[PDB]
């Protein structure tokens, strides 16, 4: 189809999404910049989907962290979202689509614009939300393995899509993990979507970079990073160690899961065939440059490797 101001696409139920798109590229991300807005926007995405518990409830990716605000942002594990929660809010008052359309194709979009980032697949049609996530379905950077582990497999993730997911913490900072210092990274490339995060969490710990006694917070192996104590414990689990170690120096994986693994988050609560392909309005991310590699001046000997089957990977 040719959409009004001739950009195409292939079903022409879509060709709304493109003020949408100029909109927030603009107005969201500051000039569709990989920075904080895309990230928290990324985060949005997994607070809005994992709403969502066979036995408790909750329409997943439903657009119900916007329309039951007042509820959702007082859940302790969502801290912090709701500046991107108030961000989003207007654009979604003033277009034409749900706030789950909204969330997960800011998402996508925010993602499109950071260098080795993929497309994520994206769906157009979701009902607005009924009903407000029930308390306590969002994992916190202090709980154990097995506790996350249960909870993402309660929605609907196996251990190793869990992994995969967590390249969203390549593109990364916290805020709230040490509020001394907001703004710092989980990797040393927090504008680039690239497999550093799965590098240096297997790092010696070393010190902290604010102060010492932050509940969920291990520490890191870099003045300049955080480590939460779940991604810590995450890359040296029997469950997980071996799936994460493979997603270093592997981009081609890294790409294909996330983008796999968040069309399956993003369509948590909704069911794809009543709804209207809309994946090729999001744009094409630049790709990677640089190649994968241990921080200066660290070897092999400052890796803490966790798999039995295969040695860590020399970088
Ligand atoms: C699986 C267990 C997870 C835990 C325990 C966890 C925990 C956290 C924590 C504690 C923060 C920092 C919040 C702050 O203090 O500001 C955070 C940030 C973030 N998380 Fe996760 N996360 C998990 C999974 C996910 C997933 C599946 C996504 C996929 C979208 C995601 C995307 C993000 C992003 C993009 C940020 C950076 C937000 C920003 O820089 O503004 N996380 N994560
Ligand atoms: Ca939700
Ligand atoms: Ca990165």
């Amino acid at each position: 189809a040719t959409c009004d101001d001739g950009r195409t696409t292939a079903n022409a139920a879509c060709c709304i999404l493109f003020p949408i798109l100029d909109d927030i590229q603009e107005n969201l991300f500051d000039g569709a910049q990989c920075g904080e807005e895309v990230h928290e926007s990324l985060r949005l995405t997994f607070h809005d989907a994992i709403g969502f518990s066979p036995t408790l409830g909750g329409g997943g990716a439903d657009g119900s962290i916007i329309a039951f605000d007042t509820i959702e942002t007082n859940f302790p594990a969502n801290a912090g979202i709701d500046e991107i929660v108030s961000a989003q809010k207007p654009f979604v008052a003033k277009h034409n689509i749900s706030a789950g359309d909204f969330i997960q194709f800011a998402g996508a979009v925010g993602v499109s614009n950071c260098p080795g980032g993929v497309r994520i697949p994206f769906f157009l049609g979701r009902p607005d939300a009924v009903a407000a996530s029930p308390d306590h379905l969002v994992p916190e950077g202090f709980d154990s393995v097995d506790s996350i582990l249960a909870r993402m497999g309660d929605a609907g993730f196996s251990p190793v899509e869990v992994v995969w997911l967590l390249a969203s913490h390549s593109i990364a900072a916290a805020d709230k993990v040490d509020p001394s210092i907001p703004g710092t990274p989980f990797d040393s490339t927090p504008e680039v979507f690239d497999s550093q995060f799965f590098i240096e969490t297997q790092l010696k710990g070393r010190l902290f970079p604010g102060t010492a006694d932050n509940k969920g917070e291990a520490q890191s192996p870099l003045q300049g990073e955080i480590r939460l104590q779940s991604d810590h414990l995450l890359a040296r689990d029997p469950q997980t160690a071996c799936e994460w170690q493979s997603m270093v120096n592997n981009q081609p994986k890294i790409q294909n899961r996330f983008a796999a693994t968040m069309s399956k988050m993003a369509l948590l609560g909704q069911d794809k065939t009543k709804l209207i392909d809309c994946s090729d309005v999001i744009p094409t991310p630049p790709a990677l440059v640089g190649a994968a590699h241990l921080p200066a001046g660290f070897s092999l000997s400052d890796v803490e490797q966790a798999c039995a089957a295969t040695p860590f990977p020399a970088l």
